[PDB]
């Protein structure tokens, strides 16, 4: 599995987890660990790197939590731009499957 | 907000490797079939293929040979086919992870 594809996957995951609600990193890693039957330990480093991009792009935003409790954790939130990105990713990928669909279709066409 | 470069590259590659999957081919031909399969809309630029093919050839995902004008055919390699398989399986496991996230969310909501 190429690293490019791994980080693309981690991205798909994070946008999705934040879709279901604002979260923090230790929490995000834990929920995916659970939702993948132990199998998927996300890499803190890759998360951090991704959040800098996604914060850059305004796909996510962040705020401080747990300050009332003596803490200072960082909560992330999917933005509207966030939801738009995910929509266009979906639509975009669906368009690609259709192009491939049509390639396979036209192949079987010439075979006739 | 727009679709980032990395996703664009990934998409273009998805398509090219898939054209190769369906049968070894030459570049004029590849671009023509995609033009057809995208209802006229997507006539790739040669240069984009060449850029991409250099990477893929580098990584051993594709290779090339002469056919008899004597065109240059590119072929998905075995490693090629393997990678596409594992990519598919891997991405399917990711849909399940997401599936399961949405499932656990609706669970706690109750
Ligand atoms: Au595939």
């Amino acid at each position: 599995i190429p690293k490019e594809m791994l980080r693309a996957q981690t991205n798909a995951i994070l946008l999705n987890v934040l879709k279901q609600g604002d979260n923090y990193v230790y929490g995000i890693i834990k929920q995916v660990k659970e939702a993948s039957n132990g199998e998927m330990e996300l890499n803190e480093a890759t998360l951090y790197t991704i959040f800098k991009r996604l914060e850059k792009d305004g796909i996510i935003s962040s705020y401080w939590g747990d300050e009332s409790q003596g803490g200072r954790r960082k909560y992330y939130r999917l933005t509207e731009i966030g939801h738009e990105n995910m929509r266009l990713a979906f639509e975009s990928w669906s368009r690609v499957d259709k192009i491939i669909e049509n390639l396979e279709a036209n192949k079987k066409s010439e075979a006739i």
